[PDB]
């Protein structure tokens, strides 16, 4: 069955309008893959040891020694917003829904293609390309999720983001187990620290085969292959965000005095001494009823150490924050309540044209007002008595451990039963969709990577590869390398991703942050005179929603 | 009935989709009028003549003369999208929505207050205000559009467009017929042209009177009314414009030379002889095919005379012009293509603590590129042969009528049996929503006023007024003036104008122009600290649509 | 700790984790809160420090009143002034039912 | 209709023992509302800034500055324990209930 | 929540009340920098205003239906049912010194 | 049973500094408190209110 | 997903490394330091912690 096609290429988006503002959004992505022999035909089990950079003292943080497994199969990982949505889809949903919900995710793969390469050893010499008809893809959709899950999108390799540009795989590798030591010093420290790579764990050794515990699938040109429909289980995720703060939780003070007289100038006033004023607090010492000080339901956001790094049997990690705003606009602090900060070029973004090899990047900041200003923080002695003298204040400046750059907010953490907070917001296009879930006994309350957590369940990975294609020479008793004719594969991959979305409803007298063109974005959505494309950054969450 | 409440206050805007991409859009408006006495109880037949103005020579186009019947009347106007839709909602269907259709209106006027001025003439002195409770408020709903159509937009003079803030209706008053004349003069004209008002020809006298072709109702606070819903038939209106014009219908010449490296300088080029090239044309002389002079199929746009004004019965006026864009974007030509400009304030737009009494105003300048840039037209003799000679050339610089500021673009008219066009666009929010055709046997193609013209039917003019309140002396049988107690009213009007739009759906790669908040209008939306208010005007049609 | 005299670890301290127990605020009478509506966040709080009572999926709305405006014989909307309103104020009765 | 009430005062708590030790507490709570006019009918959006006193070094919990809509509306509010019972009430609660 | 700041009906079944002035939070940015008695220089006390992707002006006349009550009217709220988790009243004692 | 946190801590956000909050009850002798370690509430209020 | 290696080792023995092949700064990927352009095995972002 050569001659016949076995599938159909569809990247349309179509929006269904149900009963009282549900809306159906069903995204279709189609794209053609390109693929290559592997390079090897085993598992590898490789070190990675960049010693020579942590030798320095004062580089702790430049670690990247680990252990990982290199597999002969490919990954086809969709898992990012860029692979289902433009520009144009994007604004849509942002402008008018209020949350969406991840429903299904069903992909197929079509109209397979095998290829073998003769190098035509004349003259330049030349190269033929050949259909090897009879030649097989290997297919395996770990449905189980018995393989251990690794999304590409944390290192920019899904599928790219332009339909009308063929795309490829990831060559897949998963993290072995390995004990690894390696001691903080500064530039002024004394003696050679402790660096040192002690191995793996016999008892964390876990070496996963696809070949043992997936069944795989051979697809010749008239094959064809599909997924079945996965449904998500996961909360649905807002397209709003909070402003208000403690500062802003309750009824506000009644002015007894108010402006008379246009003015940025005429303000109003309480028209209370703050220490003959009703209400309640938490102070049970002073007498002092202050918009900073009176009592509030709980608090939303919290402090957490900046730019701390753990360590555990495998090594040091950045501890991570989960946050928004909190602090002026050109007026941040990206490491106190963690921006995100995405690098990726050319298929995913980055303007196409683009040369040398240096990734394009941002660092998102999204609108809710959930972080904090550290430099605003304080501490008193517990007598209060205003004004504050040094010796009964802590301050962001103060020094800790004498140390000049260290400070009381960077050891910081206000986590407690009182906590209000939110999920981390879209992010496209260089976003995750869904993440799985940790299999820990009690596990996180968020993931800083994906809005959607598949809690219970979550769509298998597709693991692609092309069958080995032998020579009439072929001996297993002799290690050499097996000598295979040259083959690749073209297919192409189709995916379906369905959502639910909730029409938003206005209910101010004031308009609203909306996404659109200027005169200023206009080029960043449309392609130049030699055909370069770009995909710019988007935010989600532009409308305000009341959190109390 | 005094102490029961006989209406309910709703300005709500309800979106409703259903199905197949359709939404339901449910305009309500609610509005508090207050409502005086008329200043005189009888119609006045009044004259309005201003030749003090029309007496200077070149000062024709300032003419005023008139004759209005002037009633006792108010009309409740309501025909402005101004009093149905916020900034937001506009937004919205703007934004979303490809098509617009009017479908039905219905009013009502309820919770009804009539109150008693009384002079208490003693010190300062005082007034007091009194309830009379059996007084009796008129209401006349002529259905049967007996009387002459008035549109207060015309005249920025329809219901207010604040929810939150009271407003008042127009006192009726409608044209009679007069018969004028004035010659047209410049200032170095000699002698005294002709301006002369001949009076009204017996043949086209129609003395109305509400009371004697409209049912009234009497309403006291205890009463209420409500109109039935009327049903427009009304072709939809487009919220998408063109942007094709003749240069751009069709297939483009083949280029033979393409662009081999980026650079806006870099042009492609056709590679053929503009005389040696294959393709139609409607020029039987020439080889010449070009891009200026090949054939299509018709003519989007016309040409029409410029600052022209027309004669008859009863005098001069401007000549009307239907079109959009053509040219630059600050290079229009407003005259050429008629941009209408809208003056209105403080109740309709214009800041609210706005002093003096100088309108607010804007001239709206449509997307659609359906106008013309005159400057670039021109003509030439028969036997064409370039370059052009003067002597076979007439530009719109040579002169007409040995005039200097005149040419044959001021003159010229290019409409006929080829003339692609479109309607007015809506402008909000000072423009009309609807209009009654003209009841002549043959009727125009579109309303420049309107963009939904109800043939067969109109809902039909609200009239409002206080009955009179007489004291304990009246004679018929003496003129006087009939003194009567200073009363006024106070009633809640209630609308509500259903729409049915159709969701657009994108068929680009590139995304659109979308209204949106930006950080330059971000304050035309919010009240002040004053609680001044202002809506801007918005355009409608931000969204391209191919033509052909 | 930096040096400081009247700061310490303990200020800075923080033992929150996987093993921590712990309980809600307890109601305070008569000035406490009731009950209080959950955030809008994707992670929600394990409590509030206000209230004991926290509507999660729902809560009452709010209840809002105002004088309707009285205005005098003199009114033009055309015109900043500030629309001068005959001085009028309401008294009604309000009557709630909790049930525990 | 003025001359006729609307209404009913109530002001008792109600307790009802159910199966089971259960019991049902009907908190009933009236009260008279006295409501002033607007002082102005406009939202305004003002700015409160207190610089003057975060101006002296060592006061930043002093700090108040914030914006406000100001609206012409008034809010009922009823959300607080001393609003539906009286010290009584609130010993048999406290003194006997295991739960609320 | 007006019991945040003292302001919910008053207490008392035999003494009037009122209701109060509602108003709520708008979007603003602003920098202030913690300093000491004897810090230097003029720290950093900034208010730099509003972000526009977070203004949210809200309006009761375009978001819920209003209600015109004269003397002979009347308003009651349907029942609101709420779904909390029970508080309890009892305390514990016990600290990780007094376990098992 | 119980946790420890930052006491007389202020942190900062867009919106500026707010104090961190602390769901924490006793610890500690009777007049023997630490009204800021494990935050007591403080109420003000009068005339209408007690 | 790990970064991928441009230079792979070519002969057995445990000092064989294979190389990511790419200038720290002038990789593809995402971020959370908004300031540099390393993007480096302990500076990548990562889904959460
Ligand atoms: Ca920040
Ligand atoms: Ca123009
Ligand atoms: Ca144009
Ligand atoms: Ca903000
Ligand atoms: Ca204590």
């Amino acid at each position: 069955g050569v001659g016949i096609s076995t599938g159909t290429f569809n990247n349309q988006t179509e929006f269904k309008f149900l009963e009282n503002g549900w809306v159906e959004i069903t995204a279709n992505s189609s794209r053609l893959v390109h693929l290559n022999m592997p390079e090897s035909e085993n598992y590898k089990r490789v070190v990675v040891n960049n010693m020579d950079k942590t030798a320095v003292k004062g580089n702790m943080a430049l670690d990247d020694i680990h252990v990982e497994i290199v597999t002969p199969w490919s990954l086809v990982d969709a898992n990012a917003w860029g692979v289902w949505f433009n520009p144009g889809d994007w604004q849509l949903i942002v402008n008018t829904m209020s949350e969406l919900h991840l429903v299904s995710f069903e992909q197929e793969i079509f109209n397979v293609v095998l290829k073998t390469v003769s190098e035509s050893a004349t003259q330049p010499p030349t190269k033929v390309y050949n259909n090897d008809l009879t030649a097989s893809l290997m297919v395996a959709l770990d449905s189980n999720n018995t393989m251990p899950f690794t999304p590409a999108a944390m290192r920019s390799e899904t599928l790219g983001f332009y339909p009308w540009k063929p795309t490829i795989p990831t060559p897949w590798r998963y993290y072995f187990q390995w004990d690894r030591t390696l001691i903080p010093s500064h530039t002024g420290t004394s003696g050679t620290p402790t660096n040192v790579y002690h191995g793996t764990d016999p008892d964390d050794v876990q070496f996963y085969t696809i070949e043992n515990s997936v069944p795989v699938h051979l697809l010749r040109t008239g094959d064809e292959f599909a997924t079945g429909t996965f449904f998500f289980d996961c909360k649905p995720c807002r397209l709003t965000h909070t402003w208000q703060t403690n500062r802003a939780l309750g009824l506000p003070p009644f002015l007894n005095s108010l402006p008379q007289s246009e003015g940025a100038t005429n303000f109003g006033d309480i028209g209370v001494q703050q220490d003959k004023r009703r209400g309640v607090t938490q102070m049970g010492n002073t007498d002092y009823i202050t918009e900073a000080t009176i009592m509030r339901p709980a608090e939303v956001g919290y402090s957490a150490p900046y730019y701390s790094f753990e360590a555990s049997t495998q090594g040091p990690f950045k501890t991570p924050i989960a946050a928004g705003r909190g602090g002026a606009q050109t007026d941040e602090n990206q490491a106190a309540d963690g921006d995100p900060r995405y690098a990726f070029g050319r298929q995913h973004g980055q303007k196409t044209t683009t040369t040398g090899e240096t990734p394009e990047r941002f660092t998102y900041i999204a609108h809710q007002d959930t972080g904090r200003y550290p430099e605003g923080d304080w501490i008193q002695n517990i007598n209060f008595n205003l004004p504050v003298t040094n010796d009964n204040v802590l301050l962001p400046t103060d020094p800790i451990g004498g140390k000049t750059g260290i400070n009381y907010t960077n050891i910081f953490n206000t986590y407690g039963p009182l906590t209000a907070l939110n999920n981390v917001p879209p992010v496209y296009p260089n976003g995750q969709i869904w993440d799985k879930e940790f299999d820990t006994d009690l596990k996180p309350r968020l993931h800083i990577n994906a809005p959607f957590v598949c809690q219970n369940n979550c769509p298998g990975q597709l693991f692609v590869k092309v069958a080995p294609n032998l020579t009439n020479q072929y001996d297993p008793d002799a290690s050499a390398n097996m000598s295979r004719i040259v083959t690749y594969s073209d297919f192409w991959w189709k995916g379906k991703l369905v959502f639910k979305a909730k029409l938003r409803a206005s209910h101010t007298w004031n308009p609203i942050q909306q996404m659109s063109i200027n005169v200023d974005n206009q080029f960043n959505y449309v392609p130049n005179n030699i055909g370069a494309m770009k995909i710019v950054y988007e935010k989600s969450q532009l409308a305000p929603r009341k959190l109390y």
